[PDB]
């Protein structure tokens, strides 16, 4: 209570423990805390089990806290949001068995180089997954099979060279897909299925414009109003779409949706 800032009234009880050189969870915290901020601390190691006493905790922010090892012990039955962004995790924590009600997971800007087969098992309620700014080169097929309710997916600014065929199949609620600034060369045929994807970011990739890019070319033409350019700190309020941002070899004068495709089968 005295160490961190507390704010109550209606909605819930938010506890702010940011920037306090904390190396562990303060033993002095309101048992009814619903939102806990532990950002900007020195949590090289942290154990989720230490939060079990706080039964109403629905949001936990452990971002920018030098997090290196996250111990996933017991169970936090009502935790809905977990922010682990801007930390030093080299492996994705396996959270399914501990955070069954999780809807938002942010592990952006960590040190991930790959994702395991078990990755998202058990996170059936997941709605937002952010993995921007890591160094992923490829994704396991079936990565998103445990998360059919996904609405937002961010794989921006990684090192992806290709996407698994079928990655989006089954995601009938997907509204935002961020894939900008990777090393993507093509899009698997039928990748987007028959689902309407309102916000897609595909710029900053060295698209290879050959006959294999024709599926993507047609999709871009049919979805020109759903393609956008990312702008830090700004909501896609009504931001003007810009299909021309998706370019062959990331060359400004050669947008993929204008690629002629000379010498290519129908
Ligand atoms: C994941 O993706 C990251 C983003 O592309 C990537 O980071 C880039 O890495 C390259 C290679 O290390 C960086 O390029 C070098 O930059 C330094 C300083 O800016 C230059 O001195 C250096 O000189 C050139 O090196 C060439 C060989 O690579 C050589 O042929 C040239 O003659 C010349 O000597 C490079 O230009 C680049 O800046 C990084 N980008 C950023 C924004 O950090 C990661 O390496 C990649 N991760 C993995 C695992 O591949």
């Amino acid at each position: 209570h005295p160490i961190c800032e507390v704010s109550k009234v209606a909605s819930h009880l938010e506890v702010n423990c940011d920037k306090r050189n904390l190396t562990a969870l303060p033993p002095d915290l309101p048992k009814d805390t619903t939102i806990l901020h532990l950002s900007e601390n020195l949590l090289y190691t942290f154990s989720l089990a230490t939060l079990m006493p706080y039964t109403r905790l629905t949001q936990l922010n452990l971002d920018r806290a030098e997090l290196t090892k996250l111990q996933v012990d017991g169970t936090l039955p009502v935790l809905g949001t977990l922010d682990l962004s801007h930390n030093q995790l080299q492996s994705l924590p396996l959270l399914g068995q501990t955070l069954p009600a999780l809807t938002v997971l942010d592990v952006s800007f960590n040190r991930l180089t790959s994702l395991p087969l078990g990755a998202l098992r058990g996170l059936g309620e997941l709605q937002e997954l952010y993995l921007k700014g890591n160094e992923l080169k490829t994704l396991p097929p079936g990565l998103l099979t445990p998360t059919p309710k996904l609405e937002k997916l961010s794989l921006a600014n990684n090192n992806l060279t290709e996407l698994p065929a079928g990655l989006l199949n089954g995601l009938e609620n997907l509204d935002t897909l961020l894939l900008q600034e990777n090393s993507l060369y093509t899009i698997p045929k039928g990748f987007f299925g028959s689902h309407l994807l309102p916000f897609a970011f595909l710029h900053g990739n060295p698209w290879l414009c050959n006959c294999e890019i024709l599926y993507f070319r047609r999709w871009l033409q049919d979805n020109a109003e759903n393609v956008y350019v990312w702008k830090q700190g700004v909501d896609v309020k009504a931001m003007t779409s810009n299909v021309a941002s998706v370019q062959c070899d990331n060359s400004d004068k050669f947008p993929v949706y204008k690629y002629p495709g000379k010498g290519c089968p129908t």
